[PDB]
Parts: C-alpha cells; structure tokens; sequence
C-alpha cells in the first residue's frame, strides 16, 4: 500500500559502532571530487560511526597536519531503489565552508558518465546560508550550472543545523517533488527538460556526505567551528503507488 515503509536504515546500535557494511560504502581520498573541494574522505570511525542515540553522526574535522577528514557514503551495489518517497531525517552541521549533502547518482555510473547517468539532490546546503537548503537534478544537457535547481528557506528565518528537519524527493515515473519537512519547494518532470533526454526512471544509489570546502560554499574561515557534525535520524524509503 502506498505510505508502506519499503525499506530504511534507522541507524540502530550503540555508540561508537560503524554504518552497516551491508548497505554503506565508504568512499576515500581527496581527490577527484570535483568543484575544488578540500576534504579527505576516510573510513575511520573518527568520521563516521553511530551515536547510540538512533543517530548515524558524519563528522567533518581539521587534523593536526592542517587536512581536513570527513565522509562520503554511497549505497552503491546494495541498495539501488527506483521510484518510491526517498527520505532522510538529518540535523546538517553549520559554519563557512561546510558543505553537507543527501543525494543520488544513477545506478548505471560510472559506465554510464556524469551527468548522462543521472543524479538527484535530495538536500544540499552551504554554509554561509544557514536558513536555506537547494534541490536539483543534473542530466544530460541539464548538468552543472544548467543543472535544474530549487530553493527551499527557513524556518521562520531559523538555522536548519539547529535540530533535525527531514529531506526527500517523492519520485515516481517522469516526475520528481522536493520536499523538507514534508513542504514541496521544487518539481521537475519529463516536460521540464527540454529536448534532452530523461535520465531518472532507472534505479539510483544514495549518498551521504559533509564537504569541507568547494567552488559554492567557498572556505573555512577564521568562523568554522570545527568538528562539525551531520546527524541522521533514518533514511527510509516509502510506497508511494509507483
Ligand atoms: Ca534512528
């Protein structure tokens, strides 16, 4: 039925344990990631573990040699949805620099390339605009700065970073609906893509990740407050008729 929870990972387990191997990667290195991000994305424990609270925690640090770590988990190869509510209950770090993101590349990447395979911003946010999140999909045509992007601000002219607000794109056949806290703030469909191809009625992997450092948010200044923490309640999956 539709509103059937299908599938999530509510981070369960006590403080200090790693993510599920049987669902999260973890990607490693700084480099490659494009937009002049500054990160080194690690598997230790030291950036990613659980809370015991129910919270799966990224942290994002500066290490004592003046590097920054933090992390960068895919589901790719062991869980690739396609179609349904795609949600996440997250409390995004803050400060300037920081660069926290929930999204999805198209499960033919990488032999398939960027953009022709697809990928879904799920919740984007830069540092410098603590009331604002973007969603956007890049495609074929549609990728980069032409990738088709929506805005969403506040609350009440408050900080997400604050407390836990949820994230997800309610995405069906030809269509795909941005929403935080369950509030639609973007839509695209087969029709808003000009006479480029649709890439997204395939399946998808999902990622999470805090950036430190990029061409949109800019860089750490003499403000960040490191450590910083992404928190994430759950990332479930609904029925949603598809
Ligand atoms: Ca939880």
């Amino acid at each position: 039925a539709p509103g059937d929870l299908l599938w999530s990972d509510e981070f369960d387990g006590a403080a200090g344990s790693a993510p599920n191997p049987a669902v999260w990667n973890h990607e490693t290195g700084a480099h490659g990631w494009g937009n002049a991000e500054l990160q080194n994305y690690t598997a230790s424990r030291a950036n990613s573990a659980l809370d015991g609270q129910g919270n799966l925690v990224i942290t994002a640090r500066r290490e004592g040699d003046g590097s920054y770590t933090s992390a960068r988990m895919t589901t790719q190869g062991k869980y690739q949805p396609q179609y349904g509510r795609i949600e996440a209950r997250i409390q995004i770090p803050r400060g300037q620099g920081i660069w926290p993101a929930f999204w999805m590349l198209g499960g033919s990447f990488p032999g398939t390339p960027w953009p022709s395979s697809g990928e879904i911003d799920i919740m984007e946010n830069v540092g410098f605009e603590p009331h604002r999140v973007h969603g956007t999909v890049h495609g074929p045509g549609y990728s980069g700065g032409s990738g088709i992007t929506g805005m969403y601000q506040h609350p009440q002219g408050w900080s997400f970073a604050d407390t836990f607000h949820t994230f997800a794109v309610d995405w069906k056949p030809g269509e795909i609906t941005w929403f935080v806290d369950g509030q639609q703030f973007h839509r695209v469909t087969r029709a808003s893509v000009g006479a480029n191809a649709w890439v997204f009625d395939q399946p998808f992997f999902l990622i999470l990740n805090v950036a430190v450092g990029g061409q949109w948010p800019g860089y750490p200044d003499g403000t960040t407050q490191l450590p910083q923490q992404m928190k994430v309640d759950y990332v479930r999956v609904y029925d949603n008729g598809s």
